[PDB]
């Protein structure tokens, strides 16, 4: 692989001082880019996903527009449940969905042995190697997957939900089968994530997007143990394979109650949503971890000038140490690329200014 | 009006010691009751709402089942935007919705002067008087309305949303028109809430269900000032009318970041969701306010025995002072009434036991 030229993101992730605050955006490869829709029209989502060249191209697109300090592989968190044997249908404009979600304990029988998932996801590994080669060391490449509880919500709910009532019903009514499902997911994620690194990923992000539906008690029983197992086992397996561990990020959307624990869960970086105050997250996490975040994506609806001021206040609150700038959630498909540019520019400019 | 016989809920709300922890449930009049669906089939929601006798009956139903320490008037938070001149359609099984949501600043012109809203909502007042008479002082009656920002989300989004992207787009792109809309809502809520009290309501709850989509900064600009204005003006108007103020509750779903401020906003009671730890909410709010909550409604999917244990731990964490037991959100329409009963019984039994 080519030698990394700009490694600011990795240094910040490992806790080291840098000359500026590195920045990237969740969903930087997304529908808000015109070129993204054009390329995705090659067929329909999961049917264009299967092509390494396609996923590479989508990954690179944002980097041609903005001087982002990292690329994230274009994929979907639903590829893991799919590789486990669930069928996904792609509703026209309505998003990826399981038309036959898991509904009772017996439905677990349909799933592949988690040990074979990595081999099902070879195309993803190929897309990572390719992207790493094509970036030619410009910036680091981030691999990613959904966290076990989050993946469970999708598998049980079938898709999106405002309550997660069906999923949490499993936690309360079917606690043993839930633990079994969560172990299967964990057992599949570990080889998938190690594979991403072997294929060329230089950092990993675990997305726990549906954390906030659980209170502290359910989260500690059913989400945390597996968040901890993923990091522990990924690290072990990489060490054994003679490879360098990579910085790992846990993002827990709506997870203010968990932050203190999430700082002790074996991850270099805790990613935050916009509902936690930066200084208060710093209290919860301590000095030992890097924070990432946390701009309200909707803030990008404001004027470039306003975006500039909002970024300045965000940076002032985080301080220059142990910080990777990002949004608090992915970019929405109706955002202006020029405003995304404004966000990237302002992080760079204000973080250098703050340093002086 | 008949003299109140059991006033435990009011005493707890004003901060006084009681012999047990009083309990009620958000959506205690809801689809989980068989008798609720039967009565609601008289026509379709907002068309059965118009009848004082109907709303009275729905209000009383849960009280025939369980020894709840308060009744809450059966209504919908959408009656205020409707009284302001927005049309609601009732999608078959899909819920109340605005088919023509507000989309630009000009749409504000369709709205009635907030000064006439109370007179549009006479049927609600009549349903409160009737219910207060029929309860004959058994337990207090709670009036309620949606909080200005929450009402705004519904009016702009048209209904439910996972991002509130359209609503928050208004906050960032149309800040002045948003402030104007929020003032109209405030100006309508104040006379509506005073009217509920004049008609016989003995406590008021303001529902800020869509708080959690805002971070601290947007919340302080666009939600908090109006939450404060509602309480301030409601109190002033009641004093002037020669009436006793009632305990007022602010419920801010997903509002962990706001709790400290919400304790200073002029409300006797702060209602909490299940994602805040009771002891941590107690820190945030101090000794001056009563907390209400906060059981995960989904916990009612567990066994009666499990519900019992979960209630015990909740009560232990809250402590006996300044506490009204409730769920952290409304009951879901697929809950077992026997499990709701288990929750009520366990609050009563364990709170007496804790006192000994």
């Amino acid at each position: 692989f080519p030698e990394l030229k700009n490694d600011t993101f990795l240094r910040a992730a490992w806790g080291e001082e840098t000359d500026y605050t590195p920045v990237w955006c969740m969903r930087q490869a997304g529908r808000y880019l015109p070129e993204f829709r054009e390329t995705r029209a090659a067929q329909d989502f999961f049917s264009t996903c299967r092509s390494p060249e396609a996923c590479c191209e989508l990954t690179l697109q944002p980097l041609r527009r903005f001087p982002l300090d990292a690329a994230i592989i274009f994929s979907d968190i639903l590829v893991v449940p799919q590789a486990l044997g669930m069928e996904v249908t792609m509703v026209p404009g309505k998003g990826p969905s399981f038309p036959e979600p898991l509904r009772e304990e017996q439905d677990l029988e349909r799933l592949r042995d988690p040990e074979v998932v990595a081999s099902e996801l070879g195309y993803v590994f190929q897309a990572i190697t390719l992207t790493r080669q094509r970036l030619a060391g410009r910036v680091p490449l981030i691999g990613f997957a959904g966290a076990p509880w989050t993946l469970m919500t999708y598998m049980v709910e079938g898709g999106g939900s405002s309550t997660m009532a069906q999923a949490k019903r499993w936690l309360y009514q079917r606690p043993q089968a839930s633990h079994q499902l969560l172990r299967i997911l964990t057992d599949a994620l570990v080889p998938y994530l190690v594979g991403q690194v072997v294929a060329g990923a230089q950092a990993l992000q675990l997305f726990e997007s549906h954390a906030g539906h659980l209170g502290p008690q359910l989260f500690n029983k059913f989400a945390l143990p597996y968040i901890r197992d993923v990091a522990k086992q990924v690290k072990a397996r990489l060490r054994e394979a003679g490879l360098a561990p990579v910085p790992m990020i846990i993002f827990a959307k709506d997870g203010h109650f968990a932050l203190e624990e999430l700082a002790q869960a074996g991850y270099e970086v805790v990613g935050l949503d916009w509902t936690v105050a930066p200084k208060k997250a710093r209290e919860c996490v301590g000095k030992t971890v890097t924070l990432q975040g946390n701009l309200d994506p909707c803030a990008l609806y404001a004027s470039e000038e306003e975006i500039g001021q909002l970024v300045k206040q965000m940076l002032d609150d985080f301080g220059p140490h142990r910080y990777i700038a990002n949004l608090g959630h992915g970019l929405y498909p109706d955002m202006d690329p020029e405003h995304v540019g404004a966000f990237v520019d302002a992080v760079h400019k204000h973080s250098r200014l703050l340093r002086q």
